[PDB]
C-alpha cells in the first residue's frame, strides 16, 4: 500500500525531531526492528560523538563503584575481548 | 593486596580511557550493563541519545528506511510510537 510513501513529505520534519533511542525499543517489541536493525540505528560510526558516548557511560558506571567496574570489565571480556585483554594485562 | 578496591579501581582504567572510548560502540554493551543492574533506564537513555541534530537527522533515515521495509506493519507501529513519544508530531503527520 501507499501509507509510507504518504509520509515521505514529512521525512525532514520526523529526523529533525526524533531522538531514535527513545523509540527503538518500543518498535523492537513491536517485532518490526530486528536485533541488527536496531544495533544499526544506534551504532556510532563518527568517532569524535562515539567517544563523547562512551565517557558519559564511563561517567555513570564509575559513580556505582567497584560494582560498575567489575560490570564493565565483564562487558568488556563478551564483546571487546582484545580490549579486556588489553586493560586487564592478559 | 588489593588494588581495585572500590576507591580505586576506576582510576587503574583512566590510562586506557581515550582507547576505551574509541573501540567502544556503546549501544553493543549498555544492554548487557543494564542486565548486570549498573545502569538504569534512563542512564541507557543517556547514553544513546544523539544532540547533534545532523547524527539523529540520519539515524532516523536509516530507522525509517528499516521500517519502511516491513511495509504497514511498521507503519502501525511508527506512528504508535509518535503517539505515546512525540505527541505533537503524531498530529502533525495526522492532520491535527
Amino acid at each position: 500500500d501507499e501509507c509510507w510513501s504518504v509520509l515521505e513529505g514529512f521525512r525532514v520534519t520526523l529526523t529533525s525531531v526524533i531522538d531514535p533511542s527513545r523509540i527503538t525499543p518500543y518498535l523492537r517489541q513491536c517485532k518490526v526492528l530486528n536485533p541488527d536493525d536496531e544495533e544499526q540505528v544506534l551504532s556510532d560510526p563518527n568517532l569524535v560523538i562515539r567517544k563523547r558516548k562512551v565517557g558519559v557511560l564511563l561517567d555513570i558506571l564509575q559513580r556505582t563503584g567497584h560494582k560498575g567496574y567489575v560490570a564493565f570489565l565483564e562487558s568488556l571480556e563478551l564483546y571487546y575481548p582484545q580490549l579486556y585483554k588489553k586493560v586487564t594485562g592478559k
